[PDB]
């Protein structure tokens, strides 16, 4: 509350560390469904169904331009990429499997870097 604070966590490396995680996600072999924004002209139903599209290139641009106020807002966009994927793709499809794999990969790196 006012004039009552928990000890200050060192957040000075968060930006660099999220960048590193994001590089690791970008270079994973199962990243291909997520690298670029879904083409809303060419994929029927996507525009109407997925209210907030998200992809790795859009996260990279937000990250590089100071549009994440803290590491939680960064994690929320990464998870949105996988939540979108589950909304639109059967579990038993190449893309549906890619999303589960990437979500796992991310959640481990997240825990190991920050928890």
């Amino acid at each position: 509350s006012m004039s009552v604070k928990k000890p200050k966590r060192d957040d000075s490396k968060d930006l660099a560390l999220c960048s590193m995680i994001l590089t690791e996600m970008e270079t994973h072999e199962d990243a291909w469904p997520f690298l670029l924004p879904v083409n809303l002209k060419l994929v029927p139903g996507y525009k109407k169904v997925i209210k907030k599209p998200m992809d790795f290139s859009t996260i990279r641009e937000k990250l590089s331009s100071g549009q994440y106020p803290n590491l939680e807002t960064f994690a929320l966009d990464v998870r949105l990429v996988f939540d979108n994927c589950e909304t639109f793709n059967e579990d038993d499809s190449d893309i549906g499997r890619a999303g589960h794999n990437m979500r796992k990969y991310f959640e481990k790196k997240w825990t190991d870097t920050f928890k």
